[PDB]
């Protein structure tokens, strides 16, 4: 492991506004990307995460951030799942691309593929506008991720990108930051 | 990668209530453990994270969860930092053990060692009472982690361990859960 | 390659009468098994093949033969597809097991996994009651297989198993067979 | 294995109209080819297959499809077998080339060579006009193949080559086909 | 390459008195065996050699020697060739076994397989009653072997086996032999 | 093994007309060559073979065929043996070159060297005018070769080279030959 | 090992005059360098050695020699330690660079890294103005090195560099030297 | 490398009081040993080192420490050198064993052998009573080592062995030591 | 290479008093043995060396020393050479065994085989009664060895075996010897 | 190994006329060189050999031959030994170079280094004016070599170089030589 590792390249077929479209990581150059894998279409926590991000999508897009979801399921299954009502555990209409990883290459490239299970864990990745990986969140299967936390992290990374100050534990917009220098730091710590 | 993989074993010297003590992962068997690495003593975000957890430690201990912090610094340096006032970027008295990983073996075993830097990234691990790794959170250097989110995750893993239902995106105590069955799931969805 | 080789072992989660059940190749010992792979749930030729076998299942069961279908899709997707009406390209309720091969291990063991696509081709295998592979039919994706030809082949293998005569090109029940001896063959040829 | 694999190249001596001639797979480019191996000259199912295709050869050649048979036997044996009356288990005059694979190279290249037996199984290959393998049929020794089914498959591959449609289970000329699109498929399925 | 090496074991299906039988090299222990390969059934020199040996078989049997012929052709082709009249280049009925080597293992074990041709050269082997290889004669394709020379060699080997004298160039029964000692040799030479 | 294999190249010191001369296989291009190995100078069968060929040398030279003998003995030993009277088991004057293979390289190249004994078996090779190996005759130690059979083989190979018909079993000059074609063969077989 | 081996190259972050600066071995070309590793900041023998050399730096600088100290600790820790009073086991302000070897590459390149402990032993290296290693002194952890012996060695190497006579056991400035010739040596011995 | 490494074992022929005797490292267990290599007999700095230690040997023996010198020279050369007067660059009688390392194995085991020169550098090793290596001093060829400094080190190691306190820079007997504890160290530092 | 190398074991066929006998190195245990190789029978220096030792054989046997000669020639060639008069460059009757090394294994084991030539150089070996190699003399081809020098060496080795003194340059029986001790040597050198 | 092998190159420091000089094998091109190794300075047989050759150096120089001696001892020990009286086991008066092989490279290149002892055996090499090794004499440690024998060999090699006749066993100047031809040899033998 090294600092400022580029996110691994991916490309594949996604369902975007009900259509099959080719999609690649570099389509998101210039924007932050929340790229997240979920285990399996037609399961349990997975739709709740896709819906949680989808229903709050503008809170990301308004800060130059896009969201893409990915599983090992086919694009046909993705579409069938979109075409399933929420009340039956479907997604209904969704504005987040659903990337298909049938070959498992994308999941393996991101280190999130479970060899025993044939699908991914709940792996979420925050990739900056330069394609550099900034954050990795990996959850075991029974526990969903947090849109609140993902937003906070995106906010924090964008802030430190712009200002060069660093973000303390629990930082949210408006919170104090630190000048990352042995002298400069005392402005924060003495305060 | 497989599911329900054990957290790698570790042992080393920790500073615990101002004294050097031997500490090992298995000391926490039967308890949840938040095990987190931070880059470096006498730096910037790191003290804020140790303090953030330390000052809320009873919120964890009261739910059968302990917290351990680790860096590549020596135990002598850990103790010197504890003995540095908070207003100077020190820790002050701290109730969380500070584990020393001078050899880098613990860091490398957890995949958080930065070869180019000679220290870790901000890697946090939630390990259950059986020693199984449940959650991994890796932040790049300039952005601190969240105690709130860490608590929510411990709560959720504990809840799913006890009930067998699964936790939707953003779950907190009191929130609805899902019966992970194609029929049972509809109690959640079909509202 | 050698003659009379065992069908590779497989086991996995299948949807059977709307429930998830573990299924094994060895569960079919004592019976012929038509074991076929299809590319993908919620596609085009695939449901027509599954439905064709399913709706004609008694033509197999009446001759001690079972049918199992398999794709790389999850068991959750299989059940979703069964729960999709036929008029929407679903399966509807179905009496043949749908085996899930999420890991791809079964498909690769049968040599039908397409590395570039992430799913199988249209590979059908006829396995006898002793677990020996008797017939392999591999179709490219746009052309479906034939239940009628599959039945003919099952009938032909069962017949040659029982009688030890051999079945000419295009043999169907009632057709002439050959005694596989340089002398006996002449009854057929002459 | 991959989507659209070229049929392996072959070349060798064939008996064509009672003469020894060099024959190459590439001689058939521009036309579909039914290329089939049979175990052994002077045996039992084998002549019935050669004769079945031969006597119906114009049903193939009239749809731009040629037919070639191959075994491990020598060209001298092929000729002797052609010169044996059908009533003695010979072929009589035959319009299908009989390719000789004495070295076993062709049979091994097609994966139909039986190491324990020294001859092929009953392996039939449908190769399109571009030299791409479209269909493989492999029978164990005691059961002959079907000219009817071979014709159906050639017809179906030619049809799908020409049209933006796919052929359901059991398709024959005149049968309904499917537009391989999530929306267009419903023209078929709605019935 | 060493002195008094055993003939390589072989076993396979032979045509014997018009039937298929399993035949093994070890079936001939206790007797000399002339074991010869010929290129191909239904060819030219080959039938002349098989017939020359078969028609003179008693010249071998009367001196405790058997004859077996082998090619890469199948047992079915061997029998078809036996059932072909001599006037048509057939064998007619034959009293020497015709061994089949479809797999080529026997030919390769005897070093007579031609990789480029897929059949043997004209390789003849004289094997003694103890299974030891005594003589190897390899002819290129256009020139047949000699039954008379084969008989001379068998006689010579049998004579030297019995008497421990050695056989000069061109020895035939009745010819002078040599006592293989520096002193005893002069009985032969010194006149 | 392949058809029409070149005889391995050799060169070395030979005794020619009582003198040491360097001799090379390529010196015999344009002629057939009977190149034969014999075990050892001053032994038993060996002189009989060298003398048998030497005394009939013109029967070979008359038909554009030369003869060369070879053993592992030195050229000095060869000369001593030539200078030894025939009545003492010597050669007397000899018109066939005696090639020396002290290093064993030529013997090994011809596959006739016996590792246990340190000399060759009785290996004879018929090599055509293009240096192509036509016939190999290997006898175990106690039994001499035949000048008659060697002559017959040279005649047969020269005949088939010239006429492109093939030589049946036991062919001698004046004997019937075969046209190696399925139709042309019947001229011979019909008798 | 061979005669006249160059000191392994090193570069890294050092604390110099209270600030972080990149420092390289080649910055010292043209001068002798006493380059020494110590186990750990905030420990026991270590500050005594750093202080002993630092406080006597002019005894080196006045003979074209510089001194650099190195441990596996970070530069932030080095600076904290400099900012700790001597009476608390700190360094106080200091005039010799403290090089950080967080990655352990420098320590490993010098053969002084202890794999079991995660820090160096007490390894001191005398490097000449051409970058050639002249002297290696390795102490186990509980015993500190000597500034006075180090000065003696630097003085001796400079003297032999200049004069081409050699320095007997215990040589100090003013002591007798030897002409390294079988005949010339007798001026010393006899 | 690791802490508390044993000195590598050695054995060889030494000159001890004018006689050749086998000497082993294990002969010195129970006592400290100053074991030093010197380049070459009959050279320049080398005798001054042997003599410096030899003439002050009682300062070591009286603190339970022995001294052994070693070079690559033979025992015969060692003895010749001992028998050379000091005024001619010899040793005269010497009470320190001179170990011979003709094979270079001992020198190589200690990492002091110069491959280009065929002798050692000036390598000195302080080995404790348990055979553990405590100190290594390696000098380039033109500069002799120090008896004063060697005694200081032996004294310091013996002191820290007995008392568990540690020895500051420049420690000599009578000097202040440090308690190696974060609290106890202040007894030293406060002064 | 080490002190007291055993002579490599050998066994082979030798000519001994005109008969072929198996001879082994171990047959000479308890006696010194002069074991020498010579290039080739029927050559030039070689017979002079065999004759020179043979004619003085009693000078060796009188001091419990045997002599054996070896070349790569066959035992038959050796006997022919014995049976050749000395006036023709033969040996005549000889009392030294002539060992044959047809396979070259003995020569190669003794490191005297010339790969380019197919025979040995002039290598002589003095082997003691315990089978240990004491002396090796290797001459290039044009120069013979010395019986005088060989006797001197055998005498010298026997003397030093018996007395444990050592033999100066040019020692012959009756010459001064040296006590191999730094003190004892002076008895010799003081004169 | 092969005929006319060049002597391995060597270079190193030698004591020549009491001074250290670099010496190289190639310095002796155009002259014969007797190059000999001896075990060790200050020992027993060694000085007797060095003295025996050195004192008779003109018997070599007058026939265009030089002498060089070599051991593993240093040049300093070589000089010390030269500077030691003969009556004390020293060399004294010497005029042949004493080459030092401290690294053992020369000894190893000549195959005379003893791994167990750390010095050479008594290996003497006669190298001709073209640098070709002509003679190797290897003695075990207790037995010195012969100046007289070495002179005989040098004389013989020079004679054969010049005349192209070969030198019988025991040849000395004035002795009969042999013309190395099967005919010419009889001038010597046939008397």
């Amino acid at each position: 492991y090294f600092q400022s590792m580029p996110a691994p390249y991916w490309e594949g077929t996604a369902v975007i506004d009900g259509e099959f479209k080719e999609l690649k990581l570099t389509d998101y150059r210039g924007k932050y990307l929340v790229f997240f894998f979920y285990p399996l279409d037609f399961t349990f926590v997975c739709p709740t995460e896709i819906i949680a991000f989808g229903d709050r999508l503008e809170e990301f897009r308004s800060i130059n951030t896009e969201v893409v979801a990915c599983s090992v399921d086919s694009q046909f299954t993705h579409l069938a799942w979109i075409n399933t009502p929420r009340r039956q555990g479907g997604l209904g209409p969704i504005r987040i691309p659903l990337l298909s990883d049938l070959t498992h290459q994308i999941s393996k490239d991101y280190g999130v593929y479970l060899e025993d299970s044939g699908h991914t864990l709940r792996g979420l990745f925050i990739i900056d506008d330069k394609g550099i990986l900034r954050q990795i969140t990996l959850n075991d299967l029974p526990v969903g991720r947090s849109v609140d936390e993902t937003l906070r992290l995106v906010q924090a990374f964008q802030y430190t990108d712009k200002h060069g100050e660093v973000c303390p534990a629990g930082w949210k917009p408006g919170s104090e930051t630190i000048i990352p220098d042995p002298a400069g730091k005392l402005k924060y710590f003495d305060k």
